[PDB]
């Protein structure tokens, strides 16, 4: 039995007194509110909020039975007796407390509306709509998963509803979520301990909702462009020779390569007993400074794996103990416990001493030539209950360990290299870990079709709640005795159209594309080159992710917000605005049914035009591609393929525009900068190319422009080939900035024509110079 007693308005926050205690309500933006119960007491700080201290002017009004605390779009309605808070966008009911905060265990209970669909929980393989499911909030490995999981590496204490709110349980501790499983109409959140707070964020659309959420939880800083390149990875290169031979293999096989990744053999010859050395094993890596320098000469970066644990058998045990860097038992000694790798402790990233000790190690190695960082096992993979961290016990801090690990490493990399963008790849974090540049992958996936088939679900679930760069170990990671060639190819094809191109697997079967048979390479080589040719498209989606939270992969359901049933789809997704991709996730599939949104669509590979008023499209399949449709009105930008993003140039642009009269107005954007400067967006050191198409019955008009202050090495003038797909055969006239130019109707591929119509392909090609001044191209019948 809970009831209202008193309220004060302090700072700009609303403090309520019930018979149970104090509740602090602070709007963190016009559409987002932090609700802290037990506000009187001392508890862990927020982990989810980018600006935990902030609060903004809200309106407070009072009636007999209710309080009303309102920002821009979001209103908290506080019923007095019984005490229950509910949330409104306009006068639309988002979410109502049931019992709300219970208190002894932390417990929160809310009503679910009938028909409400609930995405969330981070990594699970349960179906996109998680309503009717119950699962723990306890990051934990799921080695060799395939087609089912209620508990994996990276849970999120958050949901997204079909009513277009996000709800965050801002709690770091061992806990659970029950999404109307136990009780049909109840969402319950629970933890053993930790902060008793939740955050509600509203939006008018899924994009707005995501913009609002990243506003208050954190925006991912634009990664270095090289993170969009080809990674060489396995578990693991055993030697400097083997690592050099793999970089060579990429060069001799003519596959693009930006980064080679070194797994745990860089610090010792065995899987067990060396973890915590954090230093080169010189018997097998005798000249690593030279190695890394030699790779940099070929435009190739080195990334090293690190882990939370220091083994008692490692060379750094005594020193970490001496420095007070490890977590302790309640008795005050270094806590040691038996991992797979052996007996060892865990570095306490929540302490001053642990942070400084660990940071200093990353500094030294980074100075030696390491460009980027991989942090494995941050669940933490093993985390005994009575381990003590500076700010709480293992069970209290568990779900925020990797988060703070990232924060630590990020801050360190920014301080060491303020003119570079950190690369931090990790397996486990918390809500908001994207603000530390976290790039997550979906752990030790099995080498099965089921492993592949689950990757879209996982990617979208993570993407929707802040992690644009979620990806998988391409080809699969765990077990297997012999390569499943077809599955491998399918996985590396999907790879091209997902955030991070990183094949990686246990080294009894080759993970890297350069080690595959002739047929496999002949299929993947042009697709990996394609990934580089598409860097303008991807890098611009990345820019929009830094700007607004918009994920690179978007779910089908974005296409129609009034059709909740689309939420179930996890087999087709949008890569950027323009490409609807359907990965093939079983052997020998001969055709697919694609649930294309109403409109006009083109086969990306074959240029076939399709119109649909709702009905799905059947496309055939081949082994050389996977089905990808382009939306009418798309501008697809390309540059020439390079071996490494270090050699990237946009001097030459090739842009393909998919025309259809069904789209009378279309826009595209290309975001160019130096690909490395972390301040480029803030300081406007960029070149933002825009393209606007206007398509009427008798005319097709393109307006081209550039904004921003540019950057060092930016081309003043780009040679631009614009290819118009599905172009009318009736255009008599082109003018470029008012100057008339004849359109040739033959030999388009075989003269240096400025404008040429290919009648057999229905493509009109325009070649021109795109300088800093605005440009209009007008086609007319
Ligand atoms: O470091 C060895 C191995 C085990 C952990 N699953 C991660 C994986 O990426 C890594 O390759
Ligand atoms: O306008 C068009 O595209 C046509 O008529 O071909």
């Amino acid at each position: 039995a809970v009831f209202y007693k008193e309220h004060k308005l302090r700072n700009d926050g609303l403090v309520i007194t019930t018979n149970q205690g104090n509740i602090r309500l602070q709007f963190k933006s016009e559409a987002a509110i932090e609700v802290l119960y037990r506000a009187d007491s001392k508890q862990l700080p927020s982990f989810a909020l980018a600006q935990p201290e902030s609060a903004i002017k809200a309106q407070l009004t009072e009636t007999e039975n209710h309080l009303q605390f309102s920002g821009g779009t979001l209103t908290a309605r506080i019923q007095k007796r019984p005490f229950a808070i509910s949330y409104y966008r306009d006068s639309e009911l988002l979410l109502a407390e049931e019992s709300g905060f219970q208190v002894n265990k932390i417990n929160f209970r809310f009503y679910l509306s009938p028909g409400e669909k609930i995405l969330g929980g981070g990594q699970r393989i349960l179906g996109m709509d998680r309503r009717g499911q119950r699962f723990p909030l306890y990051n934990r490995a799921h080695y060799g998963y395939s087609d089912h999981s209620g508990q994996m590496y990276f849970g999120l204490p958050a949901i997204m509803s079909s009513k277009q709110y996000i709800l965050v349980f801002d709690n770091s501790a061992s806990g659970a979520m029950d999404i109307g499983k136990t009780e049909s109409d109840i969402l319950q959140l629970e933890a053993k301990s930790g902060r008793s707070a939740y955050i509600l964020v509203a939006g008018n659309s899924y994009p707005s909702l995501i913009e609002n959420f990243t506003q208050v939880t954190g925006r991912q800083p634009l990664p270095p462009r090289w993170a969009l390149g080809s990674f060489a990875s396995r578990f693991g290169y055993r030697s400097e020779a083997e690592t050099r031979a793999t970089v060579q293999k990429y060069k001799t096989e003519d596959f693009p390569l930006d980064t080679i990744v070194l797994d745990l053999y860089w610090f010792g010859k065995d899987i067990k007993g060396h973890m915590g050395n954090l230093d080169w094993d010189k018997e097998n890596f005798p000249t690593p400074l030279d190695m890394m320098a030699d790779f940099k000469q070929q435009g190739v970066k080195t990334v090293l794996i690190t882990e939370p644990f220091v083994l008692t058998s490692s060379k750094r045990w005594d020193d970490a103990v001496k420095a007070k860097a490890l977590a302790k038992d309640p008795q005050g000694q270094p806590k040691a416990f038996e991992l797979y790798f052996g007996n060892g402790g865990i570095i306490d990233v929540f302490s001053k001493e642990g942070s400084r000790w660990f940071s200093s190690i990353y500094k030294d190695l980074s100075k030696q030539g390491v460009a980027g960082w991989w942090g494995d096992l941050g669940e933490p993979e093993m985390h005994p209950e009575d381990t003590q961290h500076a700010i709480g016990d293992a069970d209290t801090v568990h779900n925020a360990y990797g988060h703070r690990w990232a924060e630590m490493l990020y801050q360190q990399q920014l301080d060491q290299f303020p003119e570079l963008r950190p690369f931090i790849m990790m397996r486990a974090g918390f809500v908001g870990s994207q603000r530390y540049g976290m790039i997550p992958w979906t752990g030790d996936v099995s080498r099965t079709w089921g492993g592949l088939a689950s990757q879209v679900e996982l990617a979208l679930q993570m993407s929707l709640l802040g992690f644009g760069y979620i990806h998988s170990d391409l080809g699969g990671f765990a077990d297997g005795e012999t390569l499943d060639k077809e599955m491998y190819i399918r996985w590396l094809q999907y790879g091209v159209f997902q955030p991070v191109y990183r094949p990686h697997g246990q080294d009894h079967i080759p993970s890297e594309p350069v080690f595959q048979d002739e047929e496999t390479k002949a299929i993947l080589r042009p697709l990996v080159k394609l990934r580089y040719r598409m860097l303008p498209y991807i890098y611009t989606a990345a820019y929009q992710n830094t700007l607004t939270g918009m994920p690179l992969m978007r779910p089908l359901f974005f296409s129609d917000e009034k059709n909740p049933a689309l939420i179930d789809n996890k087999t087709s997704y949008f890569w950027g605005d323009s490409l609807l991709v359907t990965p093939i996730t079983q052997a020998g599939v001969e055709s697919v049914s694609i649930p294309a949104p109403k409109g006009v669509w083109f086969d990306f590979w074959k240029d076939t035009r399709y119109q649909t008023d709702g009905a799905p499209l059947t496309l055939p399949t081949d082994l050389h591609t996977i089905p990808v449709l382009v939306k009418a009105g798309a501008f697809m930008p390309y540059v020439p393929a390079v071996s490494t993003t270090e050699d990237y140039r946009s001097d030459s642009l090739e842009i393909h525009y998919y025309a259809d009269a069904s789209v009378p107005l279309a826009q595209g954007e290309i975001f160019e900068d130096d690909g490395k400067d972390p301040n480029s967006i803030k300081r406007n050191q960029f070149d933002l190319l825009t393209l606007q198409a206007t398509h009427t019955d008798n005319q097709l008009h393109f307006q081209l422009a550039r904004t921003g202050k540019g950057y060092r090495g930016m081309p003043e003038r780009r040679a631009t080939t614009l290819v118009i797909h599905n172009a009318s055969d009736q255009y008599q006239h082109l003018d470029i900035n008012g100057k008339t130019i004849a359109i040739a109707q033959a030999d388009c591929a075989s003269t240096p024509a400025l404008a040429c119509y290919d009648q057999e392909r229905r493509q009109l090609q325009l070649v021109f110079t795109w300088g800093r001044e605005a440009l209009n191209l007008r086609l007319h019948k």
